[PDB]
């Protein structure tokens, strides 16, 4: 099964001959990874030698709440993470119930990489790019059922004002295909790219059955490519929600927004505005803004907001299998199947 129910199409490390794993903390996996590169005769092979699948049953909870009760203490550190650069074979890491960590998991040029069940927070370099979750150059990467989250609050003097922490999933380069699933986002100022910059626009990403609590921007902040968001729940927006920018293209359906300034908008270039359908959101038409408390403001610059509530686009039919309950079930069940511990449970029109 390479079904995760958006454009990514990876069973990671769960296939055939995989090796089965246990890593009690960050430098485990580290060496884990590094031994999965040698062949029988201790040689590397570029892509791994055989896939991977990595329990982690570490706990970082003491790291965690020392951070969190002094947050502008952590951008200043050295980030903390473990990298998956060229690794191709198929991984797979999931945490343990109980586990957490205060590292991040950075892909890089790798591909078919799952990584599920755990559960990230308060990481420290943020001014160092210092990110709980990064998809760079890395195609048929799943994301699912993390908890990922920080505090929604910028520190003072910290690089660029903006530094204090970092993402929470950022994704770049040509990680082309990509599902971000099931995950409970809370208390992160800036969630994720998608796309680093002006040039790196593309990509076909899913973001379905998350639960965003108490976050500033950035659901995602796309450049070009397609982004289908469905079956979300986006509370507590308080900058601007999916910002669709260099001519991006995205399908929003079934998803329940409420106390969010902003939650679809086109902003900060001035210029090459995106698109987006809108579908079977709790939201159909502007006379329901002041029943969810969506609030809208303007740019300096040109911008495009949807205060009309209106499709500005198309998108293209959606490649892959996938069925959504309603906007009204995912706000009345989607936070007991988002996150850990939750058995990588799924949401289905059966529980609604
Ligand atoms: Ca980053």
């Amino acid at each position: 099964a390479t079904d995760t129910g958006g454009y990514a199409a990876t069973a990671g490390g769960n296939v055939t001959g995989a090796v089965s794993k246990t890593a009690t903390s960050m430098q485990d996996i580290v060496n884990i990874i590094d031994a999965a590169r040698l062949d029988a005769n201790g040689k590397k092979v570029k892509g791994g030698a055989y896939p991977l699948v990595i329990t982690y049953t570490g706990n970082e909870d003491s790291l965690i709440n020392a951070a969190a009760a002094n947050i502008c203490g952590q951008w200043s550190k050295d980030p903390r993470g473990v990298e998956i650069k060229e690794f191709t074979k198929g991984i797979t890491i999931i945490g343990a119930n109980g586990s957490s960590a205060n590292f991040g998991i950075w892909i890089k040029k790798s591909s078919d990489v799952v990584v599920q069940n755990m559960r990230i927070g308060y990481l420290p370099g943020g001014a160092k790019d210092g990110d709980m979750i990064r998809v760079d150059d890395s195609p048929n990467v799943w994301v699912d059922h993390n908890e990922l989250f920080a505090a929604n609050h910028e520190c003072d003097g910290t690089p660029d004002n903006d530094t204090t922490f970092e993402s929470a999933v950022d994704i770049k380069g040509a990680s082309n295909t990509v599902t971000v699933s099931y995950n409970y986002i809370h208390g992160v100022k800036k969630v994720g790219l998608d796309g680093s910059s002006s040039s790196d626009t593309g990509r076909n990403i899913t973001y379905h059955h998350n639960y965003y609590n108490d976050v500033n921007a950035r659901l995602p902040l796309q450049r070009g490519g397609l982004v289908h968001a469905y079956n979300n729940l986006y509370t507590n927006i308080t900058g601007s929600g999916l910002n669709v920018r260099q001519n991006g293209q995205a399908l929003i359906e079934n998803n329940w927004f409420e106390k969010a300034i902003n939650p679809v908008t086109s902003r900060y270039d001035g210029k090459n505005f995106g698109t987006w359908v809108l579908k079977g959101n709790n939201i159909t038409k502007p006379a329901d803004f002041s029943t969810y408390s969506i609030t809208w403001t303007a740019d300096t610059k040109p911008y495009v907001n949807a205060d009309s509530w209106t499709s500005t686009g198309t998108f293209p039919t959606v490649a892959y299998n996938y069925s959504p309950v309603s906007a009204q079930c995912v706000k009345d069940k989607l936070p007991g199947y988002a996150g850990v511990g939750k058995n990588l449970a799924t949401l289905t029109s059966t529980a609604c």
